[PDB]
This record gives C-alpha cells, sequence and structure tokens, in this order.
C-alpha cells in the first residue's frame, strides 16, 4: 500500500515571516537542550574522576593525619564548588531554552492553522455541486475538525522535541567519540542488534492482534445477530441454544489469546535480557581499559551513558516523525480540496449583470449526464422557450430530468451540449451571485437554520428594514401563525427549537425568497409531501408569489398543472407534446392518461473484581513470585553498578580489580537471566489467567444478557451495538486489573521497598532529601499528564460551537448556495474561531512553562543531589560508592515503576470497564425466563382471559397506554384486534408472550394466572408471526427448527410443515432444496418470503394458541395473496389473536374488538359492528370512500 502525502516544503505554505522566525529561533532552542544532557553526562564522568583521585588515597596509606585532612578535604571542597555552578549553569540555560522551545513552536503552529481552517472551510463553500455528488460529505465534516487536527500534532511542539532528540543523538555519539572512540565502536557493533530486537517484536504483536480480531469477528457476528432478533429469541425459547452457538465460537479467540499473551511478555524479558547482556560486555570491556590506565573511571562512565542516550534517543523520536508524517497525510487530501478550483466560481465577478430582466427563458438542444453515473444520458436535445411573464408546469413519467432542468436553471450543473439563455444571452456569461439573486427557488423539502424568523428571512438578503420583513411574511401567508407564537418574530426554529409543520416551514421559504424578490421562479415538488390541508394554504401563497413572474413548476397535483399558462409532456429527455391542458387532453397522450388515473460512574471495589480470577489462584501465585524477584533484580542492579564503581573510586589494589569487576559485570547476566525467566512465567502465568478471564466472563455476561427481561433491551442505552462493544472489548479489558495490576503493585513494593531499605542503611541523609523530591518530580510528571488533556478538553469545546457553525452550513450546502450565502456563514466561521486563536496564543504561553519548569526542577535538583551527596563525602560520613547505591537505588527504581506502569494497561478505564461487566451478570431479571418452576399442566384448552388490564411501558413511564381492558378469547375462535394507531395493540401480544408484567389486572389462561405459569410453558405454546420475520444466517433445517428446541426434528415432520405452510413447492425447486443458506450471507429472500417461513416454523410447533402481529408489512402483491391463503390455513380451528390492519381480514373473523385508549368501546361479529354504525363503522366508511 502506498499512501500519499504532502512535499515537506509545500506543508509549511500560510506560514508567515514571523512564523519562518519562530520555526528557526525554536529550532536552535531545541538544539541547545537537546545537547543540554551529554554535557551532564560529561560533568558527571569529570566528577567521579575527582572524587577517584582522591578517594583512595585517604583510605590505602595513613601518612600523614591532619595535613591530609585540610589537603584532601579543602581540595574537592574548590572542585565541587566548579562541578555545582556548571550543573546550575545547565539548568538555568534550560528554563529559558525549554521556555522557547515550546513557545515558539507551538505558536507558528497556531498562526498557521488559524489560516487554514479559513482558507479550507472558504475552500468548500467554492466547490460546485457536482463535487458534492460524488463525495460523502459525513466524512467531509468530519474531515473538517479531524484532519486539521492531525496536521496540528505534526507541526507544532512535536518538531521542537525531535530536534532536540536529534541533537542529542548526535550531541551524544560527539561526546563519546570525542572523549573514547574504542567504547563507543563497541557499543554501536550491538546496538543493531538490539533496534533489530526491538523492531522484531512490534512485528510479531502487530501479527497475533489482528489474528486475534479475526478470530473473535465469528463470536461477534452471533453476537450481534442475536441481540437485533432478541424478540424472536425469547418467543421461540432459544435463549440456550444462541448461547451455545456463541460459545463453540468462543474458544478460538482464546487459544489465539495465549500465543499473544506469552509473546507480549518474551518480547518484554528478551529484550530486557539484551539490555542486561550489553550492559555486561560493555562493562567488562571499558573496566579492562581503566585497569590498563587507558580511561579512567569518569570517561566510561561519561561514554557508556551519552552513548546510551543518543542511541535510545531514537526510541523516542519514532512518534514525532509519525505525527508529522500522519500530519503530512491529512494535509495532502485538505490542500488538495483548497487547490481545486470550480468551473462555477460562486465567489467571482466576472459575467455580466444585466438590469431589467424580463424572464424570457429558452433552453437550446439541452444534453446533460451527471457526473455519478456519466454513461446513462438524463437528457437528450432538449428545446423550450417559455415567453415573459408566462407559466410553465412539468409533467411526464418518473425521472431526475424535471429537476435537472431546475437545476440548469440555477446553473448547479454545466449542460455538456446546448445552450441555456435568458433574454437571449447565455447564463454562463452572467455572474452566479445575480444568476441566484434573480432566482428565488423553493425546494421540496425546506431549510430552516436554527436561529431566530428574522434571521432566517434575513439570510435571504441582509441588510433589510422589520418594515419589509413584516411585508414578506404577510405576503407568504405565515404572519397570522407567527402573530401567536409567544416570542413572535424571536422565536427560535431549527432542530434545537419549536417543529414547525411542513407547511408552515414552507411558507418561511416562500417569504425568505419574497425579500430575495426575485425576477424568475424555480418551484419543484412544492406541495408534494404537504398533505391537502397544509397543500391549499401555500397553493394559495405560491399562485401569490408566482403573480407576473416567469415560473417554473415541477407539479404533481393536477390542480397546480391546470391554471397554468403551459403545459409540458417529457418523456426520456424529449418533450413529447406541448400546449394549454385541454390541447394536452385532447392529444390523448401520456398528459391524459395521467389525469385519468388520478381522477456511567459505578465504584466497582478492587477485592470484588480479584474475586472472578480467584478460580486460577495457582497462576497467581507463581505470577505474584516471579512478580518480587523481577521486581527486586533493580536494586540489585542499583548495587552491582555502585559496587563496580566503588573499586575505581574508594581504594584497592589492582589484583582485585579484575575479579571484582568481572564478576559483577558476569552478575549483570546473572540478572538479566532471571528477568527473562520470571518474565516467561509472569506472562504464562498471568497470561493465561487474563485469557481464561474473558472468556469465562464472556460466557456469564452473555448467559446473563439473555436472562434479561424485554424492558432492559428497550432501553436506549442498551443497543445491540453497545451490547456487542460491552460483550467484545470491555468484557476482554477487566484483565489489565486483576492479574496484571498484582503484577504491578509486587513489582513496585519489591522495587522501591528494598531500594528503600537498601539506601537507608547505606545513607540516610542523602535519602530523605531524595525521597523529599520524587514526591516533586513525580507530581510534576503528573500534573503536565493532567494539564495537557484538560486543556484538549478546553480547547476542543470551545471549538464544537465553530463546528456547529460548519455543520449547519456543509449539512445543507444546496440550500445556501441558492441563497448565496456563502460568505455568510464564512464570517460566522471567523467570528467564532476568535476564541480558540486568542487562547492558543496564551497557550503557547503556559506549555512553554510547564515544559520549562519541568525540566529545571529537574536539572536543578541534578545539583541539590551531587552537592549534598558531596558534603556527606567531605565530613567522612559517607563514601561516593554509597553516594551511588543511593542515588541509582531511587532514580533508576523510580524510573523503573515508570516503565512498568506505563506498559500496563489503563487501569482506571478497566475497572470501569469492569464495574459495567459486574453490573451485567448480577442483575436478576422480573421475568426469569431460565428457570426451572412453574405449574406446566396437561389441559391444552386454551382459553384466553384479559380482566381489567392495567399496563405502562417503563421506557416511557409517564404515558399510560393501556387502562381497564378486558376481553375474552374462547377455545379456537379467531379475534381481530383494532383501533386507532397505537401499542396497545402491539401490546396484548407482548402481554400473552409475557414480555412485560402488568401493573394492575389479570391476564389468565384457563382459570390459572400466567404469572404463575412457567414461562417457557406459556410461550412454547404460542406462535408468535412478527410483524418484519427475523431469518438467521442458517439453513432451512436450523431456522424452522430454532422453534421447537430439544424435539426430534426428522425430515418427515419439516415437510409435512412446509406443505402446510404453502412453501414447500417453492423449495423444492430451489437447487440444494432444503440446505440452501438463507440470510445476509446467501440468497436474499423477499419480504413475503420470509414470513411464509415464520408461519412454517410456527405450525411446526403446533400451538394452540396463534398471536399474528401487522403480518402483510409489504407491498408484494402475489406474495399478499399467497400469505393469506396460508394464513387461512394457519388459522383453522386454532385459538387465534390477529392484529388486523386489512378490512378482508376483519370480515372473516370470530371476533372483534374495537380498542380505544385501553377501552373496549364495541365488539362483535363483522356484521352487528357494521350495523352498530359507530367506531367500526367509521373505519370501514373512510376505506369504502
Amino acid at each position: 500500500e502506498k499512501k500519499p502525502a504532502v512535499s515537506v516544503l509545500t506543508m509549511f505554505r500560510y506560514a508567515g515571516w514571523l512564523d519562518r522566525l519562530y520555526m528557526l529561533v525554536g529550532t536552535l532552542a531545541a538544539i541547545i537542550h537537546g545537547v543540554a544532557l551529554p554535557l551532564m553526562m560529561l560533568i558527571f564522568g569529570d566528577m567521579t574522576d575527582s572524587f577517584a583521585s582522591v578517594g583512595n588515597v585517604s583510605k590505602n596509606s595513613t601518612n600523614m593525619s591532619e595535613a591530609d585532612k585540610r589537603a584532601m578535604f579543602a581540595k574537592l571542597e574548590e572542585e565541587m564548588t566548579t562541578y555545582a555552578y556548571y550543573y546550575t549553569g545547565i539548568g538555568a540555560g534550560v528554563l529559558i531554552v525549554a521556555y522557547i522551545q515550546v513557545s515558539f513552536w507551538c505558536l507558528a503552529a497556531g498562526r498557521q492553522i488559524h489560516k487554514i481552517r479559513q482558507k479550507f472551510f472558504h475552500a468548500i463553500m467554492n466547490q460546485e455541486i457536482g463535487w458534492f455528488d460524488v463525495h460523502d460529505v459525513g466524512e467531509l465534516n468530519t474531515r473538517l475538525t479531524d484532519d486539521v487536527s492531525k496536521i496540528n500534532e505534526g507541526i507544532g511542539d512535536k518538531i521542537g522535541m525531535f530536534f532536540q532528540a536529534m541533537a542529542t543523538f548526535f550531541g551524544g555519539f560527539i561526546i563519546g567519540f570525542t572523549r573514547g572512540w574504542k567504547l563507543t565502536l563497541v557499543i554501536l557493533a550491538i546496538s543493531p542488534v538490539l533496534g533489530l530486537s526491538a523492531g522484531i517484536w512490534a512485528k510479531i504483536l502487530s501479527s497475533f492482534t489482528d489474528k486475534e480480531l479475526h478470530a473473535y469477528a465469528k463470536a461477534g457476528a452471533v453476537a450481534e445477530e442475536v441481540l437485533a432478533a432478541i424478540r424472536t429469541v425469547i418467543a421461540f425459547g432459544g435463549q440456550k441454544k444462541e448461547l451455545e452457538r456463541y460459545n463453540n465460537n468462543l474458544e478460538e479467540a482464546k487459544r489465539l489469546g495465549i500465543k499473544k499473551a506469552i509473546t507480549a511478555n518474551i518480547s518484554m524479558g528478551a529484550a530486557f535480557l539484551l539490555i542486561y547482556a550489553s550492559y555486561a560486555l560493555a562493562f567488562w570491556y571499558g573496566t579492562s581499559l581503566v585497569i590498563s590506565k587507558e580511561y579512567s573511571i569518569g570517561q566510561v562512565l561519561t561514554v557508556f551513558f551519552s552513548v546510551l542516550i543518543g542511541a535510545f534517543s531514537v526510541g523516542q523520536a519514532s512518534p514525532n516523525i509519525e505525527a508529522f508524517a500522519n500530519a503530512r497525510g491529512a494535509a495532502y487530501e485538505v490542500f488538495k480540496i483548497i487547490d481545486n478550483k470550480p468551473s462555477i466560481d460562486s465567489f467571482s465577478k466576472s459575467g455580466h449583470k444585466p438590469d431589467n430582466i424580463q424572464g424570457n427563458l429558452e433552453f437550446k438542444n439541452i444534453h446533460f449526464s451527471y457526473p455519478s453515473r456519466k454513461e446513462v444520458q438524463i437528457l437528450k436535445g432538449l428545446n423550450l422557450k417559455v415567453k415573459s411573464g408566462q407559466t410553465v408546469a412539468l409533467v411526464g413519467n418518473s425521472g431526475c430530468g424535471k429537476s435537472t432542468t431546475v437545476q440548469l436553471m440555477q446553473r448547479l450543473y454545466d449542460p455538456l451540449d446546448g445552450m441555456v439563455s435568458i433574454d437571449g444571452q447565455d447564463i454562463r456569461t452572467i455572474n452566479v451571485r445575480y444568476l441566484r439573486e434573480i432566482i428565488g427557488v423553493v425546494s421540496q423539502e425546506p431549510v430552516l437554520f436554527a436561529t431566530t424568523i428574522a434571521e432566517n428571512i434575513r439570510y435571504g438578503r441582509e441588510d433589510v428594514t422589520m418594515d419589509e420583513i413584516e411585508k414578506a411574511v404577510k405576503e407568504a401567508n405565515a404572519y397570522d401563525f407567527i402573530m401567536k407564537l409567544p416570542h413572535q418574530f424571536d422565536t427560535l426554529v431549527g432542530e434545537r427549537g419549536a417543529q414547525l409543520s411542513g407547511g408552515q416551514k414552507q411558507r418561511i421559504a416562500i417569504a425568505r425568497a419574497l425579500v430575495r424578490n426575485p425576477k424568475i421562479l424555480l418551484l419543484d415538488e412544492a406541495t408534494s409531501a404537504l398533505d391537502t390541508e397544509s397543500e391549499a394554504v401555500v397553493q394559495a401563497a405560491l399562485d401569490k408569489a408566482r403573480e407576473g413572474r416567469t415560473t417554473i413548476v415541477i407539479a404533481h397535483r393536477l390542480s397546480t398543472v391546470r391554471n397554468a399558462d403551459v403545459i409540458a409532456g417529457f418523456d426520456g429527455g424529449v418533450i413529447v407534446e406541448q400546449g394549454n391542458h385541454d390541447e394536452l387532453m385532447r392529444e390523448k397522450g401520456i398528459y391524459f392518461k395521467l389525469v385519468m388515473t388520478q381522477t456511567d460512574v459505578p465504584p466497582a471495589s478492587f477485592w470484588r473484581i480479584l474475586k472472578l480470577n480467584s478460580t486460577e489462584w495457582p497462576y497467581f501465585v507463581v505470577g505474584i513470585f516471579c512478580a518480587i524477584i523481577n521486581g527486586g533484580l533493580q536494586p540489585a542492579f542499583s548495587v552491582i553498578f555502585s559496587k563496580v564503581v566503588g573499586v575505581f573510586t574508594n581504594g584497592g589494589p589492582p589484583e582485585t580489580q579484575r575479579q571484582n569487576s568481572n564478576l559483577f559485570s558476569l552478575l549483570f547476566l546473572i540478572l538479566g537471566i532471571i528477568s527473562f525467566i520470571t518474565f516467561f512465567l509472569q506472562g504464562f502465568t498471568f497470561g493465561k489467567a487474563g485469557e481464561i478471564l474473558t472468556k469465562r466472563l464472556r460466557y456469564m455476561v452473555f448467559k446473563s444478557m439473555l436472562r434479561q427481561d424485554v424492558s432492559w433491551f428497550d432501553d436506549p442505552k442498551n443497543t445491540t451495538g453497545a451490547l456487542t462493544t460491552r460483550l467484545a472489548n470491555d468484557a476482554a479489558q477487566v484483565k489489565g486489573a486483576t492479574g496484571s495490576r498484582l503484577a504491578v503493585i509486587f513489582q513496585n513494593i519489591a522495587n522501591l521497598g528494598t531500594g528503600i531499605i537498601i539506601s537507608l542503611i547505606y545513607g540516610w541523609q542523602l535519602t530523605l532529601l531524595l525521597l523529599a523530591i520524587v514526591p516533586i518530580i513525580a507530581i510534576a510528571g503528573v500534573v503536565e499528564m493532567k494539564m495537557l488533556s484538560g486543556q484538549a478538553l478546553k480547547d476542543k469545546k470551545e471549538l464544537e460551537g465553530s463546528g456547529k457553525i460548519a455543520t449547519e452550513a456543509i449539512e445543507n450546502f444546496r440550500t445556501v448556495v441558492s441563497l448565496t450565502r456563502e460568505q455568510k456563514f464564512e464570517t460566522m466561521y471567523a467570528q467564532s474561531l476568535q476564541i480558540p486563536y486568542r487562547n492558543a496564543m496564551k497557550k503557547a504561553h503556559v506549555f512553554g512553562i510547564t515544559f520549562s519548569f519541568t525540566q529545571a526542577m529537574m536539572y536543578f535538583s541534578y545539583a541539590a543531589c551531587f552537592r549534598f551527596g558531596a558534603y556527606l563525602v567531605t565530613q567522612q560520613l559517607m563514601t561516593f560508592e554509597n553516594v551511588l547505591l543511593v542515588f541509582s537505588a531511587i532514580v533508576f527504581g523510580a524510573m523503573a515503576v515508570g516503565q512498568v506502569s506505563s506498559f500496563a494497561p489503563d487501569y482506571a478505564k478497566a475497572t470501569v470497564s469492569a464495574s459495567h461487566i459486574i453490573r451485567i451478570i448480577e442483575k436478576t431479571p422480573e421475568i426469569d425466563s431460565y428457570s426451572t418452576q412453574g405449574l406446566k399442566p396437561n389441559m391444552l384448552e386454551g382459553n384466553v382471559q384479559f380482566s381489567g388490564v392495567v399496563f405502562n411501558y417503563p421506557t416511557r413511564p409517564s404515558i399510560p397506554v393501556l387502562q381497564g381492558l378486558s376481553l375474552e378469547v374462547k377455545k379456537g375462535q379467531t379475534l381481530a384486534l383494532v383501533g386507532s394507531s397505537g401499542c396497545g395493540k402491539s401490546t396484548v401480544v407482548q402481554l400473552l408472550e409475557r414480555f412485560y408484567d402488568p401493573m394492575a389486572g389479570s391476564v389468565f389462561l384457563d382459570g390459572k394466572e400466567i404469572k404463575q405459569l412457567n414461562v417457557q410453558w406459556l410461550r412454547a405454546q404460542l406462535g408468535i408471526v412478527s410483524q418484519e420475520p427475523i431469518l438467521f444466517d442458517c439453513s432451512i433445517a436450523e431456522n424452522i427448527a430454532y422453534g421447537d428446541n430439544s424435539r426430534v426434528v426428522s425430515y418427515e415432520e419439516i415437510v409435512r410443515a412446509a406443505k402446510e405452510a404453502n412453501i414447500h413447492q417453492f423449495i423444492d425447486s430451489l437447487p440444494d432444496k432444503y440446505n440452501t443458506r438463507v440470510g445476509d450471507k446467501g440468497t436474499q429472500l423477499s419480504g413475503g418470503q420470509k414470513q411464509r417461513i415464520a408461519i412454517a416454523r410456527a405450525l411446526v410447533r403446533q400451538p394452540h394458541i396463534l398471536l399474528l402481529d401487522e403480518a402483510t408489512s409489504a407491498l408484494d402483491t402475489e406474495s399478499e395473496k399467497v400469505v393469506q391463503e396460508a394464513l387461512d390455513k394457519a388459522r383453522e380451528g386454532r385459538t387465534c389473536i390477529v392484529i388486523a390492519h386489512r378490512l378482508s381480514t376483519i370480515q372473516n373473523a370470530d371476533l372483534i374488538v374495537v380498542i380505544q385508549n385501553g377501552k373496549v368501546k364495541e365488539h362483535g361479529t363483522h356484521q352487528q359492528l357494521l350495523a352498530q354504525k359507530g367506531i367500526y363503522f367509521s373505519m370501514v366508511s373512510v376505506q369504502a370512500g
């Protein structure tokens, strides 16, 4: 794959000369800060030389008593005055430099972004309408704030850290090479082995990642299918069969999760081994070069560090590069749009602006093709004149041509052949804004903007007095309704405000167009969607608006057409006939045929989560054990490093410097081995502990989820997707808070515990300083991580208004371009953008300081340590060896807890991710579908009885649905439910199902309360025929057998049932006859076919009650008669409840109940309800006319 990018030198266009300066000065800061630590290593070397030169004098030979005290100790006091002034000189320069670095880089980036946002938005408002046709507008709108956010990363402070890290790469290989080159070329012969070992594992972890997501995609497909189809699952009691399907695919992602779990801690301990190895090789050889008096101890300790810093400086500049290349990549898709220039320029000032326009309209030989399907021509040889002041109604078969015409006179596309002229003048030779200013567009649907009525109207022409507004609202017929609104002309509309009816919205659009007072009117589907009531007022207001104006109307209603001055009949791009209404009627062509048809904050306890993994404690004992050893190897290293340098800095014979040095040097590989072993076992025990924990919790969850009742799955929050998510990643993210949290705290204890002890005993004065200051620098490392995020909140919240403006403008682009207010939205955008600008120009001032005072409180404290420890050596109270044993036991160990804690998963995000799991498991439903108790008699009568049923939906508890609902269905009769639209009718079906309990009243079945009968044996004798029947990705045998579970479903039973559903004959000529894969994967069945499959399943169950709920929710004409035959078959001699919408179903029913607001207004046979002349009569009379 090759994703494109921008040339580096391009991407910094829009950078003023001052931004070109800021990036330079800020770079020079970044270089200085880069080399500033290598100097701290050079000095750290000359400091050990200053201690070593005297450290062995005062010990080995006792020559003089007090003429040796003052001599050497007044030498060290004067040496360390200089080393301390040197360190503080660094921290001072750091304090200045780091400020200039992040200050000037974030500044130049902000100044460039503010110039990008406006040019990019303007670039989008300048595009063509065929440009919008091809593109997905949703991703474009997110692309306005995501891609610009991807660039601001890769041009801000992320560069100053890069030139910093490279200035350390070269400053460090400089000091290393110029102070001694043998040690360096030793290391740089090994560093390819470690950059290789590092890169290898990132290729293997990415391998076992995507292999894992393809392992769970099988289980998570069954997951998505169930929780969408849960109504069918509960209604057919397949809550355990789907648990087994979801489980038998759940072992794949486990075994793969282990091959990932092991190999992650292999990758850890493997590279953690190669550190202790190249440590030994570089120290064994470095000691052999000081024994022979080539180097000193200060030389080695300079070079080894000043190499490892510059060599590790690469891994710290990896992401700062990747972020700069992400910024290049996002900058390509944007700069393409900015550099794209349209043919129809809505901003240019080119064409004529002719005055006194009478509106002669002429189409000449027009040919046109849309550019999304450019193979099909839409219009071919289209010719036609509109004389000044005439009205033209366009009629003809369904097609995009009529609207295309309206789009061509707006000039929203440029026709290919031919020419469109107004008063003899090519419309492509005037200006676009003058053109659309003279044209009023009345779209099918009117866009209302979330603003006041005054502003929505003023969008048509922003310089207008309130008198003229009043005139237009009057003329458009929207005035009297506005005067009755509570905040008259100030009422707030749009999506945020009060919803206006269709008629009122359209009349507002008409008033806006009146304000525009154009010379040409174009109306498309003006009264299509609108009902007859709204249509009459709108027609009166349109007719008002049209008087003496040239008008093209896309007519759907005949009455619009009858009063037009001329009618055009279009067919296939070609005007087949033109004339007045009576002429086209006389022609008895197309038009005549037309007129003669129309007539989330749960707190979970830590111990509670830990108990979930309790079933695998033996794994935990081991993992704890290796987490203590591995947590103990760090203070060991702090010793073996100190004990090394102690030899060459306190005093000894050169007979022991070999065996002591080589011993400690191979104790590095003792430690390195124990690292690799304790990691391979840590990640073999805590690894399985986690990959077990996921699989066992996904099972217990999905089980507990199908145990829940329907009120839960009705909630807005428990949608089928947020449950697949919660079931998929949140179920797995727990394991970062069970074993990995013990591994953390046992490592951290075994590290800081034994290292606090050791450093305290070897000398406690230095420690109380360091462990007093570590609270401070640890705080600083925290507050940076905080305020980096809390400022992300502040700036990105102040950006939502600026983004909502753009969302409003892109989502209705076709409207605003017709109002020619692209400039208005440009100004509104900029004015909204003026807050986060001045905020960002203070932001760089802030992060200059938080970055400066982090590094200053660290470089200063390096002096506050090696000064105090030095005075502890002056007073002969502590050795320099014991200093290194304190310093690299606190510092290198506190860095160890960070290098651990930053690797492990986010514990907070894992805890709340787990607390949701515990809630979904420990929840017990109102309706335990899983239960085993209940009467379950042998009485197959099926007397149904509702007595005074009272019920309210718990999703919408404020509203009522059913009040005093009473009704009997006698054995074997069919009952039809009728009434006005409402949930009561469906609710009866859901209550016999027992998907909900009632608040009061009673539902009885053969004299028995249904709340006292097993849910499985209630629902087993109930057949649910749903509206949109759900077919499962599965064979016909399994989909039908899904109904009667735990039942010998044989070839015989399928065939008799498929006969009686009327699908056998259609099934048997299909190619794989009964093995044919159906569902989304297989041949897509029509709406009619699916329901007939559902019917066969209901016959297989052979229940004594049949619940039919708004079946026939389709337009398949033949399927309808097939279904109705199959249904008459399916009902015969069975007790049936039908939610009836069709009159014919009602006529043949044995009993009808007319329900209104929970109340049985009337009931009886068909004939008696007709002759009653009541509600039922009203329904049948409406269909009758």
